[PDB]
């Protein structure tokens, strides 16, 4: 991967695994978010990041935590394809920061798919938000663009409408899913690519087996303990679409909510 | 990837990604088994397999199948690190195949890992195994060196020692272990991978934060389906731990895995 000649995104091409790939033999979405990880991570350390905190965020104990991950796609590459991914942050004031992407089909040249995330500033021992400050935003805006770079440009799109909670009963749910060691990042918090798989469980594999998943968007209320039982919920709202809840299995307490919009194949 | 100059072999450049990883900074067995299944599969792809089973194999409805995984790790590539792995197959007569791998440093050319896998052909609709034929044995035995060549040549080695039944009551357990469509593999089988991952759940965390896991030795009895929930045991056998480890059934207690793991002191 590289930093485009600009410094202000960055690009890398992945070639589809065996692994990666569902009955479709085509990449999963889970496989798609673990790659928008993974090419946020190169552009981080590609710009200076130590092995995405700056120097004023380590002093205080801040870091960068997804508030919301959105992601459209139009084609999953097969098993074997190649897939090239773009990358760029971009600040939004005081709430915090957005990184985008941009997916395409290394052969053809066409866009594949396209994300949005936002990503608000917590102190890591005490899990307080509070909004950036200038010191800290003045560290990283020499890496973003300054005139706005959208990937979802549309006003008022799918990627920024307000997601409702789902009211028991659920159509649907999927019961005392737990996170294995596989599904612990560096740091030994849950991965958010995890959150996702947790959302999908709950979908009828009638659902799965006819359509294909087109959009996702994902909130992040609370982080699920290595020690926690999640509960996935699922009601039809229609295409299909559906609204999703996660929660914890005893006190209900919510970790997620999102919506997702399947195609017929 | 590519295949060697003699063809009869397969090796491949892997860069640890950021989610590969473990506390250490290093990659996860999990991740080490990945990539070994990928450069597996991308060595049956290079040798004209169709996107592993030969042409009379697909008449008959006959698969491979992994009867034991072994893998030993000297060192765990870090993050960002790139490492090489090489691949062959050999065939042991009517019993079945052995797929074998060595990993390497691609910077220093070290070796830092090696294994070993047993497989056995099974009919794909009644489970019932079967010793090679010479018809399909002939289909195959053109991509395989025919001198032995073997990641574990040693005399008494790990890599064949016969594993016992853990008898309850266990050191340790892992209870309600059941599969999300991320651990299904494209044929909607729970991915061979998964079961270490179960195996390794019942180590407690102490054992892992303190030690590195150095071998381990899986054996595949049967296998878990997507609505069956499994739960994993584990019992202290031994500078270095043992472990003995099963899996089972959490209803009826019917055996899916046994095995053993070695660990050494940070
Ligand atoms: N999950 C991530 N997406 O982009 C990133 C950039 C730096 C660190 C983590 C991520
Ligand atoms: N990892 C990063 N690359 O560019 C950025 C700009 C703002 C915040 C983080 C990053
Ligand atoms: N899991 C595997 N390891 O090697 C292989 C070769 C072909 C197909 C599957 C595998
Ligand atoms: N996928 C394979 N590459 O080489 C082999 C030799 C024997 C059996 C399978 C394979």
């Amino acid at each position: 991967g590289s930093l485009t000649e600009d410094g202000l995104s960055y690009k890398e091409k992945f070639v589809v695994r065996s692994y990666e790939v569902g009955s479709n033999k085509t990449a999963t979405v889970e496989t798609i978010a673990n790659l928008l990880q993974e090419v946020g991570c190169n552009h981080a350390q590609s710009v200076g990041f130590s092995t995405a905190t700056t120097t004023t965020m380590r002093k205080l104990h801040l870091i960068w935590v997804t508030a919301r991950m959105h992601i459209e796609i139009y084609k999953y590459p097969a098993w074997g394809d190649v897939v090239e991914i773009e990358t760029w942050c971009q600040s939004e004031g005081r709430i915090g920061t957005r990184r985008d992407w941009i997916l395409k089909d290394s052969v053809t040249g066409e866009v594949t798919g396209r994300a949005t995330s936002k990503w608000v500033m917590m102190n890591q021992d005490t899990r307080r938000l509070q909004k950036v400050s200038d010191d800290v935003r003045d560290e990283y805006l020499v890496f973003c663009p300054q005139e706005p770079r959208l990937a979802f440009p549309e006003e008022n799109n799918r990627s920024l409408k307000k997601i409702p909670k789902l009211e028991d009963p659920a159509q649907y749910s999927m019961i005392g899913l737990k996170p294995r060691r596989a599904d612990l990042d560096m740091n030994q918090h849950v991965n958010n690519v995890t959150y996702i798989g947790w959302v999908l469980e709950s979908i009828p594999q009638e659902i799965v087996d006819t359509h294909e998943l087109q959009v996702i968007t994902l909130d992040y209320r609370r982080e699920c303990q290595q020690d926690d039982v999640v509960d996935s919920l699922t009601t039809t709202t229609s295409d299909s679409q559906f609204l999703h809840l996660l929660r914890l299995s005893g006190d209900g307490q919510e970790i997620n909510r999102g919506t997702t919009l399947w195609r017929k194949k």
